[PDB]
Formats: C-alpha cells, sequence, structure tokens
C-alpha cells in the first residue's frame, strides 16, 4: 500500500477559477490531489482575498456553503474563510474523501501587522476545518522536528489520511516584487513552527511551508538560519528543471520529502496545460512518477480521469 510519501497524483492550478471550475465544489469533485489558490493578506480592510490578479473584492468559484446542502447554489467570489466553508460542507458531505492537499501561494506573502499573520493563519483554519486536518503537528507527534520525524518513518498511509485536508504554503509571486526585504512566506511561517515547537504548541499549526524553486543539492541550504531547515518537508518547483539533468530527484524520494512538480505540461516534449490527450497527460504522470514526484500540477481540469490518478512514486 503507498503512503502520502510514495505516491505521485495530480494537481490542478489556480482551482479557484470561475473558468475552470464553476463552483469550487467541482473542483473538489474532480479527483485531483491538490487543489491551489491564490491568496492576498495585504490588501486593505479584513480578510484573506482569493484572486489570481490584485484582488478588487474577490475573484473566485468559492461561495461559502454553511452545508453540503448548499453547494451549487450561492453567489460566489467569496474570500479564504469562504473557500474553508465550502471545503468543510463538502467534507461533511463526503465522508472518507480522498486526501486532497490544498496548495496556498500567498501573493503578497503574510501582514502579521495588520492581523494576518500565520498565527491567525492558523487560528481561521482551526475554525472552520478542525479535526479535518493533518498539519506539521500530526506528522511531528513526539519527534524534535518535523524533517527528523518524516526521515525516520515517512507519511501515513494514503488510506490512513481518508477524509483529510493538508495545506502548502509557498511564497507569492508579489512577494518575490518587493524592493524591501520583508520576510518571505517561507522563512516567516517556518519560523513560526520554530517557536510553537518551542512553546510545546506545534498542535495548533495547520500547514506546511515549502521551499519554492527547483534547486539542486538541499534547497534549504538557501536558509542562512539551519534552525529553520527542518521545518520544510515539502519543495515546489518546475518539472521540466527537475528533469533537465541538474537535480538529483531521488534525494527527495529517499527521505519522504513531498515533492510538487508545477507545469507538469512543459516537460520536453511539451504537451497542452489544459488539453491534452488523456494518454498524453498519462505518460506525463508516469515519467514524473518515475522522477520521484510526489504531485505532478497542471491546467487539466477538461480530464477528470488524469486528475485522479495515483500510482506509485520512483521504484
Ligand atoms: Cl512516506
Amino acid at each position: 500500500a503507498t503512503t502520502y510519501g510514495t505516491s505521485t497524483s495530480v494537481g490542478v492550478h489556480n482551482a479557484y477559477e470561475k473558468e475552470k471550475y464553476r463552483y469550487f465544489a467541482d473542483a473538489l469533485d474532480s479527483g485531483a490531489a491538490l487543489l491551489e489558490l491564490d491568496l492576498w493578506s495585504n490588501a486593505l480592510g479584513r480578510s484573506w482575498r482569493v484572486s489570481h490578479s490584485n484582488p478588487l473584492g474577490n475573484n473566485s468559484n468559492c461561495e461559502g456553503a454553511a452545508n453540503a446542502s448548499e453547494l451549487r447554489t450561492k453567489s460566489r467570489d467569496q474570500d479564504f474563510a469562504g473557500c474553508l466553508s465550502d471545503m468543510r460542507a463538502w467534507h461533511d458531505a463526503h465522508p472518507g474523501h480522498r486526501p486532497i492537499l490544498l496548495k496556498i501561494e500567498m501573493k503578497d506573502g503574510f501582514n502579521a501587522k495588520g492581523g494576518r499573520g500565520p498565527a491567525e493563519f492558523d487560528a481561521l483554519i482551526r475554525q472552520k476545518l478542525g479535526d479535518a486536518v493533518y498539519g506539521p503537528g500530526d506528522l511531528t507527534g513526539g519527534h524534535a522536528t518535523a524533517d527528523e520525524a518524516v526521515r525516520a518513518g515517512g507519511w501515513p498511509s494514503r488510506a490512513d489520511l481518508a477524509g483529510k485536508f493538508l495545506f502548502e504554503l509557498i511564497p507569492g509571486t508579489v512577494e518575490e516584487k518587493n524592493p524591501f526585504d520583508k520576510l518571505w512566506t517561507d522563512v516567516e511561517y517556518a519560523g513560526h513552527l520554530k517557536d510553537l515547537a518551542a512553546q510545546g504548541k506545534l498542535a495548533q499549526s495547520t500547514a506546511f511551508p515549502a521551499v519554492h524553486g527547483a534547486a539542486p543539492g538541499d534547497p534549504r541550504e538557501r536558509y542562512a538560519d539551519p534552525a529553520l531547515r527542518p521545518w520544510f518537508v515539502v519543495f515546489d518547483g518546475d518539472a521540466a528543471t527537475y528533469l533537465n539533468g541538474s537535480i538529483d530527484t531521488s534525494w527527495y524520494d529517499t527521505r519522504h520529502y513531498l515533492l510538487i512538480m508545477t507545469d507538469a505540461h512543459n516537460v520536453p516534449p511539451v504537451i497542452d496545460g489544459t488539453h491534452p490527450t488523456e494518454a498524453e497527460a498519462l505518460a506525463r504522470v508516469r515519467q514524473l512518477a518515475a522522477a520521484h514526484a510526489s504531485f505532478a500540477t497542471a491546467d487539466w481540469y477538461p480530464l477528470p480521469s488524469v486528475l485522479k490518478t495515483v500510482v506509485p512514486r520512483g521504484a
């Protein structure tokens, strides 16, 4: 049987977009293993916005359903709390559902000073999803760090993660463009986990920060503070880059780290990001699995059968 660390599965980028999925419920029902959401924390006023582009209100397929009977009924363009409500409603209506990873790009990083930092992020997810989350506290157990835990014992079996949501955080594109040196999402959230762990409060955490940007060796060497490094057990980078010869991807599989490969369609020879043939997409997923991906992501909403695919990771 596979574990969350020994399988390869498929994700949909920007799954909150109405053009892909009329309602977020449709994204949840797609069978995809990974659904990506773009969040903004530094817009004015309350709420985490959900939007591809600079937000004006929100632009999303989330409806803030109160229960499953309300799915596919309400006005959309709801915020992050709205998406989380859809998830809870859908969750309750699908006992034992496949585990789903919500990949969160914090477009503009966190906004601690405005009440939208790591702690508030966790608190909101706890409020909306409660026991349905498998977070760093769950993986880490009695171990000193997430890294120690995952290397020694790996992830639970996929069967055991039935009915669970997981969260991945990456830094955002706007964040990468800041002329100043405000801490990025990755270091900020990893530091939050480190501080929680030191305080004996890792249980209240809700998300795994990822190292974003494919790189050779141990990508966590990019962080000057070695104390932050063992809180990163997820890595997220360009598929073609991972396959270009410069990176030993077996390293991730050996250590049971999750490896998300983005723009899976751009691996040569390129295939369509949205409407490839089923055969093309499946071959691509198998290729990336052999290359030790945990997830292959693209825009393949027209191919739910492919989105549902789960195969052995590596060999
Ligand atoms: Cl594992």
